[PDB]
């Protein structure tokens, strides 16, 4: 059951700008997504202070990076508060019009792409390294859904009947560009995490697949 929706024009504009920029420090995308994951974890932790039962859907609080070399996909999963179906339509491709507009003005004046997070739209930095993204999300008291975009003007939201269950949280599935496959490598991922994400309150877990020999 696939619903199609249109991006707020300014958000479409930003995605095209980012997916085409030739910027040289693309590794900062990972800091931005980890930062979004930390913030989502802050929110479920806030609710859990009043109501500890909110954690029961996924009791471990974590950020997990899962390279899928077979698929040329990098996944970033958290057990944060997550997003309902309405959130996915709204937060993504509607809200943040204001931040996208200001960021684009700053870019024209010379701003570093790396200050995207200061306008609240660092999520879209993923298009530095990916040409296609799926956002899978599960909020307490709603079903699991998949939001999907290819940096054009349309996105879809679907009940998720094909991915592992998240329990609670969000998983971004980045379909990496052919020149950015370095971010599937354990050594590269560790470098970037250690450089740019030292002060994160939650464990950052790296899933690595090794042959037994
Ligand atoms: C509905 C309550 N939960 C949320 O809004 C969440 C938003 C996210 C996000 C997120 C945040 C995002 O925005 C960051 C916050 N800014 C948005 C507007 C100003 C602040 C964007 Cl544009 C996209 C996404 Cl997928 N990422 C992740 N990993 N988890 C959550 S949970």
């Amino acid at each position: 059951k696939v619903e199609t929706h249109e991006f707020t024009a300014e958000i479409s504009q930003l995605m095209s700008l980012i997916i085409n920029t030739v910027y040289s420090n693309k590794e900062i995308f990972l800091r931005e997504l980890i930062s979004n994951a930390s913030d989502a974890l802050d929110k479920i932790r806030y609710q859990a202070l009043s109501d500890p039962s909110q954690l029961e859907s996924e009791p471990e609080l974590f950020i997990r990076i899962i390279p899928q070399k077979d698929q040329k996909v990098l996944e970033i999963r958290d057990s944060g508060i997550g997003m309902t179906k309405a959130d996915l339509v709204n937060n993504l491709g509607t809200i943040a019009k204001s931040g996208t507009k200001s960021f684009m003005e700053a870019l024209s004046a010379g701003a570093d792409v790396s200050m995207i997070g200061q306008f609240g739209v660092g999520f879209y930095s993923l298009f530095l390294v990916a040409d296609h993204v799926q956002v899978i999300s599960k909020h307490n008291d709603d079903e699991q859904y998949v939001w999907e975009s290819n940096a054009g003007g349309k996105f879809t939201v679907t009940l998720d009947e094909t991915n592992e269950r998240l329990g609670r949280g969000t998983m971004l599935r980045l379909f990496l560009k052919e020149d950015q496959l370095e971010y599937l490598e354990e050594k590269r991922i560790k470098e970037v995490v250690k450089k740019h994400s030292e002060f994160v309150a939650y464990p950052i877990q790296l899933v690595v697949t090794k042959e037994v020999e």
